This record gives C-alpha cells, structure tokens and sequence, in this order.
C-alpha cells in the first residue's frame, strides 16, 4: 500500500500491491474512484499486476516548463509528484500526481522479446455516475472486430454508467461526472507502436473496462476508393514488443471546475519528448480549403471542379488575404489506382505549386492511407523536391499497433523531407504533436464536414460545447469551421454542395479562438468569403498558434470563454449551447497599456437569422468588464490590440 499526493495535496491516489495491483483516486477527501485493477498479460503466461513482487520504489517531485511550439502557449508547466514501482521481473509502473490528474504507465525494462495478449485498465466508480462518451459509430453491437474498423468520429452520449450500451465500444477521451462539479476525463498519451485503448461497460457495475484491437495477421486493400487496408484476420495478441520501452500513459484528468478540464495540458506533457532539433521550417497557418464547399465557386468564367483554373482561384483568394495554404483534397490523383504518382488529366501539379509559390502560397496534398504508406519514402522525397509543403493523410480508420506505428513513421518521414502532416480518419492525437511538431493537426472529431450529409437530429451546436472539454483535451483538432451560411435553430438541412453550419456567424468566428488548430481551415468558398469582408478579415488575421492561453470560464456542454495571446495581441472567443446567455469578460489578463478592441457579437436577430452579427470597435483596458449577449447556438469573437 503506497500513497501519492498532488503538489497541492488535494488529489491523491492509493496504490495497493495485493492479489491485484489497484489504485484509487480521492479528490478533496472524497473517493471518486474505487480501487481499480491494472495489468498486462504476456504470451509466455506472465501477468504483471497479478500477485506482483515489489523489489523497490523511488519518489520524486518535479516542477518545470515544457516547450510547446505550434500549440496553446510557448511553454507548459509540468508540476507533479512521481512514484515509480519496480517489480521483480524487469517491469515497472510509474505513477504521477498532478493537481489536475492521476496517471500511470507500464515500463518494460526486460531485454527479451515478447508479446502482449491483453491489458487490464479498469475504472471502478463508487456510484452510478453520469458519463459523456463517444461510441464507436460503425460495426454492430457485440461484434467488436466490426467496431475496431472506424473513423473515431462521433457525437457524445450522456447517460448513467448503468444505462450505457454494454455491447458497444467507446473511444477516448471520455468524461465521467463525479458529481458536485467534479469531472474525471479519461484519455491516454504517447500512443506510439501500441494499440489504442477503448472503454467498455460490458463488465461489472459502475465500471468502465478496457479493450484493444488485436494485432493484424492479414490485411486487404479496399474501402474508400481502394485506399484502405482492411483487417480480415487478427492474431491472438494485441502488441509485439522486442525492446525496453515505456507503454502509453493512462490518464485520469480530475477537475473541480470545467474550465480546468478544457485547460489541462496533461496530454501534451505526457507525450514523448520532441525528436526534432530544427523547427524553423515548420510553418503553421490556414487553408483556403476546397472540399467542404465542394469547389462550388460562383461569379467565375470557367467550370469549377478538380482542375487548374479552379485551384488558381483558391490560390488567388488565399494570397489576396495572406492565407498560407491551399489543399488539393481527394480528387487530384486518378481514382481507384491508389497511386500518388498518377495525377488526373485536368491537374498540373508542377504548375500549381510554382504558381502558388509566386503568390506566397504553399501547397498541401491529400492522400489516402494505402497510396501514401505503400511508397512513403519516395512519395515524400518526390513531392518535397517539387515544392509541396505537406500531406493530409486520410482513411486509416484503425488504431491497432501497426497503424499507430504508422502515424509516427509517417510523422518522421515527413519531418525528414521538411513536410508538415495532417492526419484524418484517425484517433485522438495522444501526444504525437509533441514528439513530432510537424504534425500540425489531427481529425478524430465529428467536424463540420458532417453538415454535408447529417440529418437535423445531429446537434452540431451541442457538440461544439462538448469537445473543448473532451476530444480537445487530447490535442489539436482539424474541425474545419468557417461557414458563412449559418442556420439558426430548425433551419439546418444537410446540403452537400452548399453546406451550412448550425448556430450563428459569430459562433464560427469564435471557434478560431475556442478550438486549437495549428493547421486551420477556412471551409467555405472564396466566393462566400468575398461577400463577407469583415468576417474574412478577422479569420485571416487570427493566429493558429499561441504564446499563452487562459480558459476564462465554462461548463461542459453549455458554454466556454477562452482568451489567448500572440505577442502583445489578445483574442477572446466564446460560444454557448442552444440557450442564449450573457457573459462578462473580465479583462484582468491584459497588460497596462491602452488597447483598441474589435468585437464580433451576435446580431439582435441572430436567433432567427444565424448570419446576423454586429462588429464594434472601442477602447478597452485591464480593468474592463465586457458584457456580451450570446444568441442561441451563438457566441462572440474579440480582438484586443
Ligand atoms: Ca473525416
């Protein structure tokens, strides 16, 4: 029995080494997590955790700053008390107690190669608490191998642990409401070459249990235009290990106010350190995206589509407003060939890249999984040398050891040729952006692309106020916002070629502050942006990377207000759910000089016409108390310079 407390002493975990290896969690004297078992089963029969044999322990207290480029601040504070448990048989379990979380990880110091059959990571709660979880969207109930093949894109289901579907997996992160304002957010970081952790309500009462996708023994090409490698057969173990190594951290974020949940840096702090020395070539920025708006420009003299004159228009729009990139989404490579070297007749990559270059615009290429990793080294070298700045690799739809290994290999391969990377059709970041700073964004989020086909029952507005406290806890999101067509309550309808967002114009603007996206999209058509000078100017100028971030206030699934600083310029964004609300922005975070503010707030009719907004300018200072009204599904965006 070993105790460890957070630096402020209000969060503690008791670890017991008995017939089972368990750890609980107590917050301000209240037990929010009952003793929960953890273990790893090897192919040789060994089971770390079962009647474990303790050989030694070492404690430590650390307080330092971790550099965090292309993220929410220049650096993040790493403050905790660590407890490492060494066990007879060359294996350890490291425990850390931060003021906002308890985390642990298995460490393999053994020198002999072996395999992991299964891993146990239970979360036993003292009562039937209300959980907010993202179910795996595909597959059928009970057929877990059917579920392992998924996009990791889904809204949240909020219900009591006892009422959760006991036959459907839940991916991370997820939250459990411990009551009395306390929240527990479960996630994992440093997910390199190891299967992703799913949670299940299939076992016991008030208990979430883990499960991992088995190792693949036979994969076949197929899926989305033959760009996917489906797992047809799997091994009887989840992971291969042939060197000493740290295993992924299992993180239990614990907060007493929702704003601390949205602000927690645990995911990044627990990611494997950066393996990059030179970062001067990594350029974060925005994209005059093409796909979301379906190339649907109007007011032009040529037929739009995946062709040269269309991308020239996107490049010109981007350049005209200082926007950094233009992505050539799915369509530039001959379909079904899964060959990145076969460009369509209508596209002249070389001409586009060079034209873009003369306009100070970088080019990013979209690539389906298989077509990219089948000849990765050659692809990265070839396009890097012709001028391409990076890739958007999509449709992995897997998180078994081989795929998670891929994420890091691609990250490294891109880094080698000075290319940035954006991963789609993937799972939560889990620290990868710290290890390889060139991976500027990750999907694994039910983004605005869903508005192209979702039925009105999909509550995007509600989702927006959920993810800042859940999915974003794991890392950056490529949500792809920026819609100029805005639907107030009941006016939304899926429109593939002329999509809209739910809520108001200012909600869209606020997301550029509320959501963290180093590589950020301007989802709408340049045509729509040019019809909206004021909105476009605000979006084009706002940073995607920051020096300092402060979540001013918030309640999960209800609202959030966040202030971020870039140099000496401050930005504040706020959003609400379908309920209108009045927020007060205390500007005590400002410096001493006199500032000029530019505010975008919902128009007085934003509740009936979502596009309705009002722009205002006025002087403001450190003592200012800005009162702002947010319409239903609305929000506000503020610039203080
Ligand atoms: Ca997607």
């Amino acid at each position: 029995r070993h105790m460890e407390l957070s630096p402020d002493g209000n969060l503690k975990t008791t670890i017991t080494i008995g017939d089972r290896l368990t750890y609980d969690i107590t917050c301000n004297g209240r037990q929010i997590l009952t003793p929960s078992p953890i273990s790893m089963t090897l192919d040789n029969g060994t089971v770390w955790g079962e009647n474990a044999k303790l050989s030694g322990t070492s404690r430590k207290s650390v307080d330092e700053m971790i550099p965090s480029p292309f993220y929410r601040a220049s650096e993040l504070r790493n403050h905790y008390n660590g407890l490492t448990l060494r066990f007879k048989k060359d294996w350890n379990v490291e425990f850390r107690a931060y003021n906002d979380g308890i985390a642990y990880r298995f460490v393999n110091q053994g020198k002999k190669p072996f395999r992991v059959v299964t891993e146990v990571s239970d979360y036993c709660f003292p009562s039937d608490m209300t959980a907010s979880v993202p179910y795996v969207k595909s597959g059928k109930d009970g057929d877990y191998n059917s579920q392992f093949f998924n996009s990791f894109e889904n809204t949240y289901t909020t219900d009591k642990l006892s009422k959760l579907n006991k036959q459907r997996l839940m991916f991370l992160p997820l939250v459990v409401d411990a009551g009395d304002g306390v929240k527990v957010c479960i996630t994992e970081s440093d997910l390199e070459n190891y299967p992703g952790l799913y949670l299940s309500a299939s076992e016991g009462a008030n208990r979430l249990s883990s499960m991992h996708a088995p190792y693949p023994k036979r994969t076949v090409q197929g899926g989305h235009n033959q760009l996917q490698m489906l797992v047809k057969e799997h091994e009887d173990y989840i992971a291969k290990v042939d060197k000493p190594r740290n295993f992924p951290w299992r993180i239990a974020v614990v907060t007493t106010t929702d704003k601390d949940l949205a602000a927690t840096n645990l995911s990044y702090l627990l990611g494997a350190p950066s393996r990059m020395s030179d970062l001067s070539w990594i350029k974060p920025g925005k994209v005059a995206w093409d796909w979301w708006n379906d190339w649907n420009l109007d007011g032009v003299d040529f037929v739009t589509g995946v062709n040269n004159p269309t991308y020239k228009a996107y490049i010109d729009f981007a350049s005209a407003n200082g926007i950094e990139y233009v992505i050539l989404d799915e369509g530039w490579a001959v379909n079904l060939q899964a060959d990145l070297m076969q460009v369509v007749k209508e596209i002249d990559l070389k001409e586009l890249v060079d034209y873009a270059a003369s306009k100070n615009v970088g080019i990013i290429l979209w690539a389906g999984y298989h077509a990219f990793e089948r000849d990765m080294e050659n692809v990265c070298r070839h396009y890097a040398e012709m001028g391409v700045k990076g890739f958007k690799v999509d449709f992995m739809d897997r998180d078994d050891q081989e795929m998670t290994a891929f994420n890091y290999r691609a990250a490294e391969m891109c880094a080698k040729y000075k290319l940035i990377l954006d991963l789609h059709g993937t799972h939560k970041p889990a620290g990868l952006n710290r290890t390889y700073p060139n991976v500027l964004n990750f999907e694994g989020v039910n983004g605005l692309e869903q508005m192209k086909w979702s039925s009105p029952s999909v509550d995007q507005v509600k989702y927006d106020v959920m993810i800042p406290f859940i999915r974003q806890v794991s890392g950056p999101m490529d949500y792809t916002q920026g819609a100029m067509r805005n639907a107030s309550k009941g006016n939304y309808y899926p429109c593939y070629s002329e999509p809209m967002s739910q809520g108001t114009r200012c909600r869209q603007l606020a997301l550029y502050v509320v959501f963290e996206s180093p590589f950020n999209m301007l989802c709408d058509t340049p045509s729509n942006y040019m019809r909206e000078p004021e909105s476009t100017a605000f979006i084009a100028e706002i940073p995607t990377v920051w020096d300092e971030s402060i979540v001013l206030d918030g309640k999960m699934g209800e609202y959030i207000v966040t202030a971020r600083r870039k140099g000496d310029v401050w930005y504040v964004g706020g959003i609400t759910d379908w309920s209108a609300r009045d927020i007060e922005v205390d500007c005590s975070f400002l410096g001493d000089k006199s500032y000029h503010a530019t505010l975008f707030k919902d128009g007085v009719n934003a509740h009936r016409a979502g596009r309705d907004y009002k722009c205002e300018s006025f002087p403001i200072k450190k003592d200012g108390k800005l009162k702002v009204h947010l319409a239903p599904g609305g929000g506000f965006a503020l610039k203080i310079k």
